[PDB]
DNA sequence: CGGATATCCG
DNA sequence: CGGATATCCG
């Protein structure tokens, strides 16, 4: 829980990123994203999710907010997803699938996600 | 809160930055700034300070950690200082005055600080 | 958020 | 070295 978020930051740090947890932006009612990270070359805006199983559903609003932040900041928008017994896995927002009104990572997308080492 | 960070976040947003306050910005063993901001081309790591009057003293450790973070992340390190009845002013770490063991912003340096519009203007540098 | 000590400026 | 401030830690 708190455990796996610590694990995610420690993995990012070991991969060479300085990474911070976000408290807020002072202008929006919601804190976005969850983590921002940079290594001097690559910058990441990360929405962090844990799920007991697939699929992960994301609202259109939450994907829009993440993409808008990433564009305004100069970062790559990512979703980090933790499943039980699995390592953290990273999905560029471009990998998300659409539902009628929203977004998802289902069984067909999950295998395409990246290990932190590849993101670097 | 603080209400100071909040007010600075609003000014950064008005100046075209996507800015965020850093959480657990004291309880961590690793270096981390108060605010991190980007506008698509410029990246800032900012230590935020409010004082009734000059000088602002800054510890060697606080400045070293700010520089270390900014180097690892890929950002420019700045101190943001608010004095009563003055707008926020931004100081690149290279601009800080030195005391015997630490750092400060005092009467000689305060006038050289940048207004938020000049920081935002870095967008157009190559 | 605030009380008390360690640091340290001048 | 005296007193202002950074910092710790409940």
């Amino acid at each position: 829980g708190t455990r796996f978020e610590r694990d995610l930051l420690v993995e990012l740090w070991k991969a060479g990123f300085a990474a911070i947890r976000v408290a807020g932006s002072g202008v929006s009612p919601f804190p976005c994203p969850d983590i921002v990270a940079g290594n001097g070359r690559t910058y990441l805006a990360i929405e962090v999710k844990m799920r007991k199983e697939l699929p992960l559903y994301l609202s259109a609003d939450e994907v829009e907010q993440l993409v808008t932040f990433a564009r305004g900041f100069g970062a790559e928008a990512y979703v980090a997803l933790k499943l039980p017994r699995k390592k953290w896995r990273f999905f560029p927002v471009q990998m998300l699938e659409r539902t009628e009104k929203n977004f998802k990572i289902d069984e067909s997308v999950y295998p395409l996600g990246l290990e932190i080492a590849e993101v670097a």
